[PDB]
């Protein structure tokens, strides 16, 4: 006979699952022995949280769901965090957690609770299954609904006596969720005549336009057009350095950018994979004087401030490479290039340098200029987050990972030794500020063991400046945001990891250097100058 | 100057809502209060039941929400299985419901209760609102969200303070929820090449399939081809009486029927618009001997015994009529062709009538004496079971059943809805005896609106699908037995008019008279339920 | 060989449940096949929102849960109004729903539903059993949930292959949920002297003070002091004939009676199972500034209008005995007795229609103590809530917890199971009337000794009036005629009509003695309505 934990291992090996991140549990072993013997790797964390994490992580790299294995009660709850951001964020994720058994359920045993009520808020599926013969049927839609459009954490709980009861039912097989086909031809013409009689079209990228596919037929547009193109903060990587010209800024959560008063100027705009979480619709298209035109994989929802006058729903690739057929040799007007060309000058200004603190800006320069495009470069939220997201340039697809959809603390390091697995052979960089670093911190050991090729940059201010420097504006007066100091270079050592410390801007880009060239994990101290931090929320008008 | 309710109203303006199917309260009253100077009309329902009835049968048949209205705690709580019938089934409404003001919310005062919470379960899309301003987005998207593929309903709860609470805000444009493209050109390729080289091609078409755009594209198609169709209880409708050679029966709640011998045999079959509810893919499925090709516009869920080689995700209609002009032409094999003669035979016979009226006698009578464009609305029951399998509707949605919940009562609020979408038609309801309590109260609300309508109530004096189900696993029914009521005198009492069958040389003669009189019209016909277990026996 | 749904029927038998309405389906018949061989009788409804109503009148008159039994899907559904009516108001209730089979749970098949996330907002208690040796504890816990003080409703969903799985266990015993002791001793001397230095005390008594064992001593109370009483609605039946000297009144839903007079110049005013679902805080206690004693089963909720000085929690029985020694021969302020029988004088002040009153008055005339009287919603659950007097425990039934329609005709059905050899009187109006009219052939099926009157003016009457008082117009209140007399002879019961005034005490006499049911059409004068809602205080 084979148990329901066999037939759990079965499913993921039948969706070419390479790697599993797990907390091993009473309620859930029956599955961790059977990964004994077969299936994924197996890669021991050190709180779950990070395991939903590094399985967002795999998620945005492949586009097919990274999985996490956790035990009932806490072991699932620790994953709430993490699955959140993975839905928020179109993350593929699949949760398997365990549970007491059936007949336990109603009862008052140890870490009995409601694990798929717990997580209904906060995935796309969420079920507990409560058959062994019913387990490949749960995982393949698990997965499919992780996979499709809207991509997001999908919740498994698995019945301690479920895993542990026979079944003769075999695992179903890899049933991919299908792609679409690109918009209605005719809503495509009637968007492309819109920007051919647009004054100043404008390209907005948004959280789904950074896939490789959409990245490739994006760029396949750019090169026919010139159409000028804005990012959010996860569209990174969308435009390459080729195509730089078209690129006009990454548009954040305040209305102080070039790329905003390049929105407010257009007269239409073509959102591209764009989810509102990222950049509030009221934040840039308050007087609503444009004709939004709403390409993406699902249909859009309504704001006051976002009425789409058309929509283009379908695959994101089809469709753009469709409309840049009809789009191919559109030039702008005079008064737009003189328009452009001048906000590209005040682009070109903001990105340059201003103690022996590094300034953000100093960072920026010196680490783009000392990794190519083949490096992973993540990072955690706070100030540093704003500073990068701004001023960091990635020219390839998902080479520059932010948690722009619930902005949690910790994801750095962790998203860091997942993209390490998901592309060996190549350096990652993480960065991290003080107060998040220590949200996933424990990951180090894992780090260490894998020896992950890493390099984990914490800024270092002393606060939680982001909360602090908004607290400032609303208030005058910062309120629990300071904290004592971790000596993170004795930090690093405790682990087995190399520690670093910038103690000069001269010492910058040497520090840099060695721990590109070090092998396995690296953290390096970089106390930085927040004097400018304040500005980052300043108007424009 | 302009409150909430106001902004509630706008914007139901502005999705071009014709009616509203309400029951007034203190909660909600402010909504009622706008409704009278201006916007859609108000159909008072006499159960929150049958307004979300309503409500459905007018998504069933536009493709846009239909809208109730209700008030807190117990006005809300009677949209429940109304929604869950909706949602299952695929036909949109929006609800609305009042709830108590937001200071109150936390508090135990009169109606209080969590509605968002306790229709997230039954529902697309189920909020509150807490703030004014939010009213026109989230009714906009709340109509949105019914109308996006597997359509559903969508529940919006609306505080007292917020209704009342002025706000400046205008009213949200209709925002038409968009279609799709067709599937992908090489997988639609992919499916043909399928097509051509199987033996036996069959078509399942499933809820989604019934839509005035899906049939057109499918009646395209099967002028181009020798396809044969199998429809699953809603898809009623699909094939014309033009295409009847290719229509092989409606598969249903056991598998004992030819169309179900026909997809056994099928070495490939194509299931367009094809939801589950309707019919477990155990049930047809189970040796997984065929090539499945899932055409719908959405994606499949994965049964052990569903697991489609290839999917079509996107309009069916653009989808069918690209997949049309690549099958154009194609041609049965000999041995395809005699089988398929043998089962048309075995699906006439089947269709064929021995003081009650025999069901099949009811059936051949009223179609008969109704044209194509008369709707007909069917009730959950034995008679459910003898309508979806014998009944022959030829033009989409003029044969409404519940087959995704198999809620009772649904017939008569169907008709009142039904009659107000398509004025100037007749409408025909079928139920039972049982299951017209369920939502006979509605009587005089057609008697009230003059709903050109004929309701046929198949007395037996029992539940018999429960029964001769019962009797099939415990050689017993328990449960199912109650006391008669006078349909007649029932009819009466709301000022419809009431008609009895007495004798089966009465039938033809009495369902005449009632589709030439107007207003309501309720007739008793006391039914022959000896067959009734037949229709669950294991016959293949 | 024993089944799950045969150890649904043995925990059942086990609660000394009587009757089961319900209506079957195909993910629940296997219980019914069980009840067809033993145990609870079955009452076949014909709507499950009526099995549950049914349900929670067994639970108001007998304070042990009814039970009600449907299948998935459409069944389940149907309760979700009874349920929450029964959490609202306190009434026990055990509901059992099929679901699909374990398997099936997450698929897109015929009935499927999430049943236990659905009734989380609406029970004390919402559970999915997946495996039936867990049955006889789940329903354990279920009934003892319900009985649980603030009571309410307990839904247990049952899939289809549980009930068919075997299973060797044995069903539970009666385990009977249990009794709590009096308020601490310190507290009660503490509200005892309170009262003492009061010049003018109150009390309150709510829903939780009409259950039969706080009535006799609650009586036992009013027997030994000088203590001025007002009520909730469902607090009816409290005070006997003997001790109406002590009744001011029941508090109602605008704040424009005697008795909510006695509560603002009352200086300590002693709440009795005091549930603020039937009378807002707001809006007696807003202003003034009187000491409030929370005598209850359960802690207080507190509002900004509500923030007792002193809680006694625990058995009201117990506490309120206990506290009747502390106050035996405790009399009134000279101020005080002025005072109530200024009051007692304003509230004794209380064509071919008939006005709400003389139904009241005519009735009342007409039946003993020993009628139950249940009261479906509308501008009549006004009329008879403050002016029918009911003297025995629980003969006087109102959803005031959440005002829903209908439940008056099948609560008399059910009261008539419960109270066998007892006339019941049920009122309704023209549209809450069909809301649970099919019921009318369960109750010819059991012969139920019911006499229903029909208050009948045309319109939702409350929502109307209550809408002119906000918008001086009414929208969406009219509905055409039906024949109250032909609707009661469609099925098989006996309909009369009220032509007159002078016609209307024999009309009721000859309902009273008619045997089985009754339906009475009354066209009602509904011209004096506006006016339960108008100031005067
Ligand atoms: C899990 C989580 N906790 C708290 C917050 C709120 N928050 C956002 S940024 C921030 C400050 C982070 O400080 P640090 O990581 O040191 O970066 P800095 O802003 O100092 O550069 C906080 C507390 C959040 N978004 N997520
Ligand atoms: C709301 C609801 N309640 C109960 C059921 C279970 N059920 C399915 S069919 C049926 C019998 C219907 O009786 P009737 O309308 O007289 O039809 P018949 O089977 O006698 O033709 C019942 C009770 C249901 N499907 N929906
Ligand atoms: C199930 C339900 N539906 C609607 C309401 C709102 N409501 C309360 S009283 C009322 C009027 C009922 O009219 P009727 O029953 O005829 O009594 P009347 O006021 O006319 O005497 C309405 C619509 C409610 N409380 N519960
Ligand atoms: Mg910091
Ligand atoms: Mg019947
Ligand atoms: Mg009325």
């Amino acid at each position: 006979a084979k148990k329901g934990a066999d037939l759990v291992v079965d499913s993921l090996e039948k969706q070419g699952v390479t790697y599993v991140f797990g907390i091993p549990g009473a309620k859930i072993d029956a599955v961790f022995d059977a990964l004994a013997d077969r299936g994924p790797e197996l890669i021991v964390c050190r709180h779950e949280q990070n395991a939903a994490f590094m399985a967002a992580a795999v998620g945005r790299l492949t586009g097919k769901p990274g999985v996490c294995l956790v035990t009932s009660g806490p072991g699932a709850s620790n994953l709430a965090t993490g699955l959140v951001t993975a839905t928020a964020e179109g993350d593929p994720v699949v949760a398997l957690a365990g549970a007491v058994p059936r007949a336990d359920r109603l009862k008052r045993t140890h870490q009995s609770m409601d694990n798929a009520a717990l997580f209904k808020p906060v995935t796309k599926y969420s079920a507990e299954v409560e058959d062994p013969d019913n387990i490949p049927e749960a995982l393949t839609n698990a997965f499919r609904a992780a996979t499709s459009p809207r991509k997001g954490a999908a919740f498994v709980s698995l019945p301690q006596d479920v895993l542990a009861a026979p079944t003769e039912v075999k695992a179903i097989g890899p049933l991919p969720a299908p792609k679409l086909g690109a918009a209605p031809a005719e809503a495509i013409e009637e968007a492309a005549e819109a920007i051919k009689k647009a004054k100043l079209p404008v390209l907005l990228l948004g959280m789904r336009a950074s896939s490789p596919e959409a990245v490739a037929a994006i760029r396949e547009l750019l090169a026919k057009t010139s159409l000028p193109v804005v990012e959010t903060f996860q569209a990174a990587g969308a435009i390459s350095r080729e195509l730089e010209d078209h690129f006009f800024g990454r548009v954040g959560l305040f209305r102080n950018q070039p790329g905003d008063l390049l929105l407010e100027k257009a007269d239409v705009v073509l959102t591209i994979g764009y989810d509102p979480v990222e950049y509030d619709p009221k934040l840039w298209n308050k007087d609503g004087k444009r004709t939004i035109i709403h390409l993406d994989e699902v249909q859009a929802d309504i704001d006051h401030d976002y009425q789409p006058e058309l929509e283009l729903i379908g695959d994101i690739a089809a469709t753009v490479e469709a409309l840049a057929e009809k789009l191919a040799g559109l030039e702008l007007s005079e008064e737009a290039a003189a328009l452009l060309e001048e906000l590209l000058a005040k682009l070109a200004e903001a990105d340059e340098p201003p103690s022996a603190l590094v300034h953000p800006l100093q960072i920026i320069h010196a680490l783009r200029s000392l990794i190519d495009d083949d490096v992973t470069v993540t990072c955690d939220v706070g100030s540093h987050y704003i500073w990068m997201a701004r001023y960091f340039r990635s020219y390839e697809p998902r080479r520059l990972l932010f948690s722009n959809g619930m902005q949690t603390l910790g994801v750095a390091l962790p998203w860091a030794i997942a993209a390490a697995l998901v592309r060996p052979g190549e350096k990652v960089v993480s960065i991290s500020g003080d107060g998040g670093f220590l949200f996933s911190a424990m990951e180090l050991e894992t780090a260490v063991r894998l020896k992950s090729p890493i390099v984990h940059l914490v800024w270092n201010d002393g606060t939680y400046d982001m909360v602090a420097f908004q607290q400032e504006m609303k208030y005058g007066r910062t309120s629990g945001v300071e904290f004592g100091d971790v000596d993170i270079v004795k930090y690093a050592e405790s682990f087995g990891a190399k520690g670093l410390r910038v103690n000069s801007p001269e010492e910058l880009a040497p520090v840099l250097k060695k721990a590109l060239e070090t092998e396995g994990p690296v953290v390096i101290d970089v106390p930085v100058d927040y004097s400018d931090n304040i500005k980052l929320g300043e108007k424009l008008l």
